[PDB]
Formats: structure tokens, sequence, C-alpha cells
């Protein structure tokens, strides 16, 4: 399309690698620079490497390496997936979220502003944030709801700065928000792959608290397609929600995976301490992204988890 | 009320030193730990040193020094004024706002959470941030408007993190927002003291852009009083506006200070580049603070500036 050289931050990770493999198989003209710090949730084997795919090892906070990359590889598009992932009950956990999600995003934006040649800065965000739209003008966000935990506050803070680069300097940003993603290439510490891999290794499923927490789950293939559509067709400066209706509690998910595994839910569940923080996901609409022509292609959650269960059976040794 | 041992971040700066002197003068049994990095806008001469006031030199990002200070000095209250001030048109300027305003605030909140014995975390913010309430009667903020520049974006980011510590962990936070403050102890780089010191040093007044940008100006004595009142009587978790009706353009202010200096406006004014970013300030009310029993004691702007002009004549050699 209007993409020749793209910098995919976090391209060794779960969503980043799914996006990189989608672009490399759809658009054989596009040079893809995977920019990634290579931490434990990352894997070279997530990406189908070819003569278009190159790896740059670095932190998004590395101003000088980023400036070198944008100028020397003539980057037209940043696709920013490099957000912090690891949640735990230990002191300073949320600080790493601010350092990567707020400060790291900000370094990328300022580099982009100094470079001055970007055609698009695509920022990936989550349903931890709820953008309220102008009742006058539904293309326009006026406010974000107050996050209830510091993890979610770093996501809101990142979105405010990204948008401010467009409103102040005309940096060409687009933000997308996504539900919880499931699919191939996810390190098994998030619910679905952790439970699948636990069920494959004979072990019990850790239920934090009551197991009544609810998420919406969207397939990685539907996400990769939505991002592709928004990058190529989206209105610069706008935010796109990539939501589905596919809401399950933690216990609902345990039930489905136990059913797929041929084992009884009761005697698989071990109850474990709750997270210490307020953990609220928003139902986000998908009307704007549908008007771009996006259609959810993986609607049968049960059927997709059967396939993914078998994918981890073959591939989990990778992690 | 509750204040015995207080940690005042940025207490060598403009608003912080005015607050320290106020607490020292009004109470006789509050120990004040002035916590400050000693940047060029700070002065030890700003503080009236006594038996109850001690300087700890430190960055608010210094987790281990903060943790030693909270625990060994049995701090009950943090009064957090250490925000980044220095605006210019230079690359990377806004990055230091994220490091101090977002990451620094977050270090203080996480230290406070780990310490577990704070009675109050007071966060000083600005009229660059505006929030919307749930209902007139409950007056709880449920959203922040989207900021139009990255400077304001960092102030919004800080407020989201501060509030989330109350909402997730019951950290006892109060936020206050302020108009532009004027008074003693300000480094001459903000409008009023820069113009007063330029008039005294016989130099030209720099008008950035058109000089039609407007601010509201509140006296530091009125701000220190409001912060004391909010700390002792405010509802934990809420935000309070500290803000008068005292609106003036840059050119309105230049004219008042030229009149006071005994000089003609024409021939004092040099026109210099505008700031590169979009800056509009939300008009705030002071009803919530009036209900706690605050009353603006310094209402006569020109009268206060005549006195402030006199104070810089005597004391500006400090800077
Ligand atoms: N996974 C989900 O369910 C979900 C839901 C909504 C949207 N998102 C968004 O998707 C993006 C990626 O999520 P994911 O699940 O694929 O995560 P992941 O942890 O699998 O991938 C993140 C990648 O970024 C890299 N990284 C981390 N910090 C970095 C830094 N400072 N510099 C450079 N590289 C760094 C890691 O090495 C990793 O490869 C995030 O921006 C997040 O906001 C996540
Ligand atoms: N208005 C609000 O008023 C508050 C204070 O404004 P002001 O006009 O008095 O500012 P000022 O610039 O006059 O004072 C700020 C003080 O904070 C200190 N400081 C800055 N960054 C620091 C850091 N990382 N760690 C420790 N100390 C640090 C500076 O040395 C200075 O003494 C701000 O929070 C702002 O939101
Ligand atoms: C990984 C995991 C998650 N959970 C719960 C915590 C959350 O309510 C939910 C999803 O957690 P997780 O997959 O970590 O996702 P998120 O980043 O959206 O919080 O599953 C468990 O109960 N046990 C587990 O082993
Ligand atoms: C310091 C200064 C400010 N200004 C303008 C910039 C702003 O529009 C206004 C106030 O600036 P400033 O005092 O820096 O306050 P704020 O942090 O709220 O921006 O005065 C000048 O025109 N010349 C100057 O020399
Ligand atoms: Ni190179």
């Amino acid at each position: 399309g209007h993409m020749k050289n793209i910098l995919v931050t976090g391209g060794l990770g779960f969503i980043g690698s799914n996006f990189v493999n989608h672009i490399s198989s759809k658009y054989d003209n596009v040079n893809i620079y995977v920019y990634d710090i290579g931490d434990y949730c990352a894997s070279v084997e997530n990406v189908e490497w070819n003569n278009r795919t190159k790896l740059i090892k670095g932190d998004i906070r590395n101003f000088d390496l980023i400036m070198h990359t944008l100028t020397e590889h003539e980057i037209d598009t940043i696709v920013h997936f490099a957000a912090h992932s690891h949640v735990d009950n230990s002191f300073k956990n949320s600080l790493a979220f601010t350092e990567t999600n707020v400060f790291g995003t900000h370094v990328l934006l300022e580099c982009s502003r100094m470079y001055g040649k970007l055609k698009l800065f695509f920022h990936m965000s989550t349903d931890e944030v709820y953008g309220e739209i102008d009742t006058t003008d539904t293309s326009r966000e006026v406010s974000l709801l107050c996050p209830t935990n510091p993890y979610a506050a770093t996501k809101a803070g990142a979105e405010h700065i990204v948008k401010s680069y467009f409103l102040s300097y005309k940096l060409p940003i687009i933000i997308a928000r996504c539900n919880n993603v499931y699919g191939r290439n996810q390190y098994p510490e998030k619910l679905i792959p952790k439970f699948i891999c636990s069920l494959l290794d004979g072990k019990k499923l850790h239920i934090q608290g009551t197991g009544n927490s609810r998420r919406n789950f969207i397939h990685a293939i539907d996400v990769a397609d939505a991002v592709d559509l928004v990058i190529n067709n989206g209105v610069i400066g706008e935010t796109y929600n990539i939501g589905v209706t596919n809401e399950h509690s933690v216990l609902d998910v345990a039930q489905i995976l136990c059913d797929i595994a041929g084992v009884n839910l009761e005697n698989q569940l071990e109850y474990v301490p709750d997270r210490l923080f307020n953990d609220f996901r928003y139902n986000i609409t998908n009307d704007k992204i549908k008007s771009l022509g996006w259609e959810q292609s993986r609607k049968d959650f049960k059927k997709e988890l059967v396939e993914l269960f078998d994918w981890y059976k073959v591939n989990r040794h990778r992690y």
C-alpha cells in the first residue's frame, strides 16, 4: 500500500510477531524492521524470517539507536507493540510499566518528531482505557475515564502523550485499542496459554481469587487484520476500537480448556491469592473499524481454542 | 490536625518554599523535611530555616532515599510540589516532564504504598488538567479531558497514576489544581518575575508570539493556605481546584508591570518566537475549597505586584 519500510517495536512478542508474519505474507514488497529488546516473553522463532524481515536488538528508550534506524532505513511507519506485560504482586512492578509504556512511547514520539519524515505512528493500546467520544462528532475523543489501577494509568498516560504529538506537532498518529488477544506465539504466562500448557503438563490451574474476573477475547489473526486495515485506511489523529463480544470469566475459560483436554474441572482447580489491584476491562465497540471494512473472521471461540490447545501441544517447548 | 512529620518535595522551589514557610509560621510542632534536587530554580534562601525544617538533597526518583526518609523520619504526610518547570522549543525538552512528572510521582506513590503508614499523599497539579464529575452532589471526577500538548499530557498522566493508588490500594491521596502562582521566592524565568527582574535590570520584555495568551494569577500566600486547609480537612481521594478570577493576557501583565516600574510599554517590548505547542487553560472554580473555609486573602492584583516589585528590588540577587 503506502508502506515500504516499517519499524515494528515488540515484533518478537505475541501480537508483534503475529502482525509481522501477516505483513510479510500479504505484502512481499515491504521491508520489516523488528525492533525488540528480546526479553523472556520474546522469541526469534515467533517470526517467519525472509529477505524482507530484519531484526534490530534495542530498547524503545534508546533515542540514538531509534534516530539511526529511522534515518538510515528511511522508515515511513512505526507500528508500536513494545508495551510492558509482566504483572506480579511485588514492589516496583508497576514502575516498569511507566518506564516502558509512558517514557518509552514518549522517546519513540520525540524521535519521530525530530526525524520529521514519518507517514504514520501506530500506537497499540488496550481495553484497560476507555476514550469518551465527542457527542457532537463521533470521530473525536474528548476524554479518557480515570483508570482504577496504575497498570491501566500508564496505558491512559501513553495515549494522552501520543495524541498530544498530533494535536501540537501534526505527528501522524493513529491509536487502536484491543481486547485481550489469544492465539499462536503467546508466552505461557497469560491466562489462556498458561492454562493450556498447565493442562498439557499434568498440573492444576491457579485460580487467582474467585475466578469471576471477565475479559473479552479476540483472535490474533483478527487483530493483525484490523491493524493492517487501520494503518492503510485509518484517519490520521483518530482512535479505533478493535472490540468483539466474546466475554468469559476466568472459571468459564478453565471449563472450556478442561473440556478440550478431556479432564474434569473439579480436581484441576487450585485457589491462589487474588491480585492486590482493581482490574476492570471496558466493553469497546467495533462500529468504526467495521465501517473501514473489518470483519471478525474467528467467531467460534471453542473451535479456535481446540486448534490452539493442539498448537501449544506441538510448540510450547519453544518457551 | 494530623501533620507531625511532613515530606515536602520541591520545598526549595517557588510554591514549596512558600508552603514550608507557611507551615513553619502557622504551626510550632510540625517537623518539615524539605526534599529537593536543588536545580537552578531552587534556593536554600527561599526557606526560613529553624529547628523543625531540614533539607534532604535528593531526586524524587531515588526510591531507596525516599524509603529511608519515610521509615526513619516517621513521615505521616507527603506534599508533592517537585514537578518539572523548564519549557523551551528544544528537542527532548518534553521528555524530562515524563521522567519527573510521571515516573518521579510514581516512585513516590510506590514508596508510599510499600511504607504503608502515610496518612496523606498530597499531589500538586495545574489548570493544564481538567476533569469531569459523576454528579453535582457527589463531585467525584470520572474522566480527564485529552490534553493538546505533551507537557499537559504528563500532568494528566501523573494525576491518573496518583488517583489509581487510592482506587487500588487505598493510598490516601488528595489532588489539587492551581492557576498560575505569583509571589516571593520565584526564579525569574516565569512571566511575572522575569518581567519584574528585566524592568529592574533595565532589559527588554520578551513577548512570545502575539502576547494574547491568557492566564489566571493566584497569590502564593493564598495557595499555601488552600493546601494547608485541603491537607487538614479535604476528603481523601478527591481533587480540589485552587483558582481565582484574575485573568490577564501577557500584554495586560507587561502593561501593569511597566506602569509600576514608571516606564512606557512601547519601547520595552521585544517580540520573540511563540512556543511550538498548543496551550489553552481550562477555567476552574474555587467553590469546593471555599466550603472547607478558604477565602482569597490577596485580591488586589496591582497592589500585590507593587509589593512584589519592591521584594525583587531587595532580594533578586539571590538568583
Ligand atoms: N496481549 C493482549 O491481550 C493485548 C490486548 C490488547 C492490546 N495489547 C497491546 O499489544 C502490544 C503487545 O502485546 P503482546 O501481548 O504482544 O506482548 P508481549 O510481551 O508478547 O510483546 C512485547 C514485546 O515488546 C518487547 N519489549 C518490551 N519492552 C521493550 C522495550 N523497552 N524496548 C523494546 N522492546 C521491548 C518484548 O521483548 C516483547 O517482545 C502492547 O502494546 C499492548 O498494549 C495487548
Ligand atoms: C495467568 C493467570 C491469570 N489469572 C486471572 C487473572 C485475571 O483475572 C485473568 C487474566 O489475567 P492475564 O491473562 O494475566 O491477563 P491481563 O493482562 O488481562 O490481566 O486471569 C488466573 O486466575 N490464573 C492465572 O494463572
Ligand atoms: C517567561 C515568559 C513568558 N511569556 C508568556 C508565555 C505564556 O503565554 C505566558 C506564561 O508563561 P509562564 O510564566 O512560563 O507560565 P506557564 O508555565 O503557565 O506557561 O507568558 C512571554 O511571553 N514571555 C516570557 O518571557
Ligand atoms: Ni543501520
